[PDB]
């Protein structure tokens, strides 16, 4: 149990005497940085090694081979809060619970990007973003085709039937073969495709209920050339983005800052718009986001620094004005003095980028309806891998999703019985 008090915390920040070094790992270096340098000059004596580590799938790969040699462990590490799970339960991160961190920081943080950090019981990292979904949306592409920006999935098919027939050469949206990207669509219609109740003791339902009727419609989808499955934040997809393949694109709204960075040429053909509603359901929405944690290593004598720098960074009304100023006026932050300011819900746009002005009106919205009914496996990485293993491949217009669910579900139940988990699949 971790004895590292919240006044232990600050006492990291003004026992200024008491120079520490911290080695922090992020793959959301572009993002971040400049907010770390911001944190170094205001605490000279708390030195910041910030090691960029490229791009998450790299970032993962080297912290669990870091943990696994019980060697070179950074102190601080970016996680997020649909990956962190399986590193939580195997104890490569600290859980810094206790109640007067809980008292202190829950304080801090949006209640539903604070719950998110919490695993098991176990607190393993400070919210940084929250990532509700938002449906980009190129407006042009759909004024040429006299169809209304969608507010359903039943809308995203119909209307996405009439455009590919009229242009076969795009379509209505992309169907990501990410794990984020699939399971944020599911948990955005109420669908779940599992249950935890504990950390050995979980539920798979991913060819039943709601999940297998989303699954079923997206097999639908694919089928008649409403999505075209292919892979998100690779060159294909940044060509596709780019030369307007998928009139919608329902995407973690960090997305809305990348297009400012990336594709200035579709200045002014996009609106943000709302994330699709399911069978005359309110809309729902998902969000995740990043973390900042400790590593399980990180020695005692800097346990309290570390979690002052991870506290800092992502709730310090300085740290928050930073992520905004060095990421184009905008970066949408789980800190509550960001989420409960009425001046970021109605934010203007004012470099003409979206068609619409009230974009981070869209966002809150979407965030308020995030579906909290969810906790993501204790296996996690392992549910990428069978994610790309068996349902991937299926991800095509001659596709059988539903039955890629069903077999993933039972590779899903033997990992989990082979690792000492309890778990009931809707298949027993
Ligand atoms: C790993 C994801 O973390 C959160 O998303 C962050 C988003 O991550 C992207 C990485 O920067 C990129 O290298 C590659 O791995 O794609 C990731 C998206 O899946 O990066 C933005 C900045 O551009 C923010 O830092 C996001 O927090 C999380 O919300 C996702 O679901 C993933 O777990
Ligand atoms: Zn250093
Ligand atoms: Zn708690
Ligand atoms: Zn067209
Ligand atoms: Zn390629
Ligand atoms: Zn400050």
């Amino acid at each position: 149990k971790s004895d590292v008090t919240a006044q232990d915390v600050e006492n990291a920040l003004t026992d200024t005497s008491k120079n520490v070094e911290l080695t922090v790992w992020a793959y959301s270096a572009k993002q971040m940085e400049p907010t770390v340098k911001a944190f170094e000059k205001k605490y000279p004596h708390i030195k910041i090694n910030f090691v960029n580590t490229g791009a998450a799938e790299d970032h993962f790969t080297k912290f669990q081979n870091v943990v696994q040699a019980q060697k070179d462990i950074p102190d601080v590490v970016q996680m997020s809060a649909n990956k962190f799970q399986q590193f939580a339960v195997s104890g490569a991160l600290l859980n810094f619970a206790n109640d007067s961190i809980e008292k202190a920081w829950s304080k801090l943080y949006t209640k539903t990007a604070w719950a998110q950090v919490h695993y098991a019981g176990g607190l393993y990292g400070a919210p940084q973003d929250a990532t509700p979904l938002a449906n980009y949306v190129r407006k042009d592409i759909l004024d040429e085709h006299n169809l209304q920006v969608p507010e359903s999935w039943e809308d995203i098919y119909n209307e996405g039937i009439k455009l590919h027939k009229e242009d076969s050469n795009k379509y209505m949206g992309i169907l990501g073969s990410d794990i984020s990207f699939f399971t944020n669509l599911y948990r955005s219609v109420g669908a779940r495709l599992w249950k935890v109740n504990s950390v050995d003791d979980v539920e798979l339902t991913m060819n039943s209920g709601k999940a297998k009727e989303f699954t079923e419609f997206l097999q639908k989808c694919l089928k008649d050339g409403v999505l075209e499955g292919g892979t998100v934040f690779t060159d294909e997809f940044n060509r596709s983005i780019n030369d307007g393949r998928y009139a919608t694109f329902i995407n973690e709204n960090w997305m809305g800052n990348t297009y400012k960075e990336q594709n200035p040429s579709l200045k002014g053909k996009m609106v943000v718009a709302a994330p699709p509603s399911w069978k005359g359901q309110p809309y729902q929405s998902s969000s995740v986001g990043s973390m900042m944690s400790v590593s399980a290593a990180c020695p005692k004598e800097k346990q309290a620094a570390a979690l002052a720098f991870i506290n800092w960074l992502d709730s310090d009304k300085d740290a928050i004005q930073s992520w905004q100023d060095t990421n184009n006026g905008n970066f949408f932050m789980a800190a509550s003095v960001y989420q409960d300011d009425e001046n970021q819900r109605n934010k203007k746009e004012t470099d003409g980028y979206y068609a619409n002005d009230d974009v981070n009106a869209v966002y809150f919205d979407s965030m308020d309806k995030v579906n909290t009914d969810w906790e993501y496996l204790p296996f996690m990485s392992q549910v990428e891998v069978v994610f790309n293993d068996v349902i991937v491949p299926e991800m095509n217009e001659n596709g059988d999703l539903v039955g890629a669910m069903a077999k993933a579900q039972q590779k899903l139940k033997a990992y989990a019985e082979d690792n000492g988990f309890k778990v009931t699949t809707d298949a027993d």
